[PDB]
């Protein structure tokens, strides 16, 4: 069941351990990703025409 | 507040408990959809051709 | 580790408990977010009828 002691428990092989709490981190990376994403919009601008 | 016999309840039900579990998982499938939203583009050419 | 008393506790400052129970609702609002981008395309090409 859930208890502290299963927690600390999970250390054993460090694999769950590490992606259980240090996902959130690497979440806020993912949030700018889409923002970047709208300066790429100009270029349909010149996919009419091409490079 | 939460324990191990908090989460024992919801063990009857569960339907939080799905919701609750693995949305981890659900923002990595969110990572590779902003990738495949740029293919969008091609949606924005023909936009020249109908009115 | 974990244990009731430590999120019961933690609600003496309830500085960093804010920020451990917002972020995590912020992926949802950031996955619309995503989608609304798609507009942008439309609104690229628009900019040569319209200022
Ligand atoms: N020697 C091993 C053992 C185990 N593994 C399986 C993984 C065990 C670690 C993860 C435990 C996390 C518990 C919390 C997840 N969790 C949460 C919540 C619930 N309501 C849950 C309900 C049921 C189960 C988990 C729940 C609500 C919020 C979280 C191994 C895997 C690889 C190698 C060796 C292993 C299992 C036993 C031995
Ligand atoms: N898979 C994991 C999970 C969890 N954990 C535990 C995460 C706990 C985060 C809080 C730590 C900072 C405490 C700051 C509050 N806090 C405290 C105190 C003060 N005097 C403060 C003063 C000012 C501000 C805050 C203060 C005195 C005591 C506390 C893991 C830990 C290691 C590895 C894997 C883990 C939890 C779920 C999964
Ligand atoms: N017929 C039903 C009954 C009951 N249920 C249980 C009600 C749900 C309880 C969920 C517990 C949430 C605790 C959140 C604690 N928690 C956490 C974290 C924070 N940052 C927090 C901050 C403030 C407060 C709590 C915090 C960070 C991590 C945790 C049902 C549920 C579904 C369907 C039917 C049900 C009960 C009786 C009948």
């Amino acid at each position: 069941l859930l208890e502290l002691d299963k927690w600390a428990s999970l250390w054993n092989w460090f694999d769950i351990t590490n992606w259980l709490w240090y996902i959130r981190i690497f979440i806020i990376i993912v949030g700018s990703l889409i923002g970047l994403r709208i300066v790429f919009a100009v270029l349909s601008l010149v996919n009419r025409v091409r490079q």
